[PDB]
């Protein structure tokens, strides 16, 4: 149960993590519950900066998805980073000084935790469905953006299940309710998953593209290609439809159509050799090389606001 960043920690390490690290630093940041999961979880929510009046922000979820280990591995690294860096590093200090980042750990709590202890490749959520026994939904084809016409199935027994109707789950419900409630301050939406090493922007509910396609081409053009200077692991980045495939109902799409204007997608290492169960080994260059593109968005936003 002791927590490490170069270590995969279970839920109860996680949670008791938000605790102290929020103990040891309450001035850069405050602990808060955004809702409970379906088994009861609470979905924990850190907001870093340093406090001041009506600050931008940028949002950041890790753990949307179950078995992608890494993603909630990074929001834990890039919390450290922050209040370790804050005051020596210049970017990260006036980022911290001038915004505040809300990284949510880990989303999909329940699913997580049945990836620690029944089944490693468990994606969905952990809720039960009526009128069968297959378990979960989707969390990533809930969201009310053009939800369930495509790349989602109706079916509860399949992976990409859509859900009963659009943010069914308490846990994509209480993200859309924080940020409804929140879309003034926020500038940024950061959707962390794994694996495929790409960064993806709207839409892939449809292959329409969004009013500043070019802005965030060049936009995800400029944070691959700094990722790349640390280790030279190469990322491809695009609109989702026409990257990867249509698929409805993602929280990336939807939070854009809120008027979030930056709104990204990031697949982590690797391209397959180990997929989901990337090598603790792997933790520190991938959350690092991670952190320069997460930085160089985030300064782009800040000069943007
Ligand atoms: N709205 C979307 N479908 N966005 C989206 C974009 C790229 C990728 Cl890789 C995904 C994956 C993440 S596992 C997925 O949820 O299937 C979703
Ligand atoms: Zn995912």
């Amino acid at each position: 149960t002791g927590h490490s960043y170069e270590k995969y920690n279970n839920w109860e390490t996680i949670e008791a993590w938000t605790k102290q690290v929020t103990s040891e630093n309450p001035d850069l940041i405050s602990r808060t519950a955004i809702g409970t999961t379906f088994l009861g979880n609470n979905i924990y929510l850190l907001k870093v900066g340093k406090p001041g009046p009506n600050k931008p922000a940028i949002f950041m979820d890790c753990g949307f998805h179950a078995r992608e280990w890494i993603s909630h591995a990074f929001c834990q690294w890039f919390v450290r980073e922050a209040v370790l860096t804050y005051g020596y590093e210049s970017h990260m200090t006036e980022f911290l000084n001038k915004l505040d980042f809300y990284v949510l750990p880990v989303l999909n709590i329940d699913g997580y935790i049945y990836t620690w202890t029944k089944n490693r490749m468990w994606r969905k959520t952990r809720s039960t469905n009526a009128g069968t026994t297959c378990i979960g939904t989707d969390p990533n084809r809930n969201f009310d953006a053009g939800w369930c016409t495509t790349g989602a199935s109706t079916d509860p027994c399949d992976e990409t299940y859509c859900g009963s109707a659009a943010e069914s789950e308490k846990e994509t419900k209480a993200l859309a309710d924080f940020i409804r409630n929140n879309l003034s301050s926020i500038k940024a939406y950061l959707t962390i998953h794994s694996y495929s090493q790409m960064i993806l922007y709207p839409y892939s509910y449809d292959y329409k593209l969004p009013e500043n396609n070019a802005e965030l081409n060049n936009l995800a053009k400029a944070a691959v290609k700094e990722l790349a200077t640390l280790y030279g692991t190469k990322y491809t980045y695009g609109p989702g439809a026409t990257t990867i495939y249509p698929a409805a109902g993602g929280s990336d799409d939807w939070a854009y159509d809120q008027g979030i204007k930056y709104s990204f997608t990031f697949e982590l290492r690797d391209k397959g050799r180990y997929g989901f169960i990337l090598p603790e080994s792997q933790i520190q260059a991938t959350c690092e090389e991670t952190m320069l593109a997460i930085k160089y968005v985030t300064n782009y936003v800040l000069g943007h606001l």
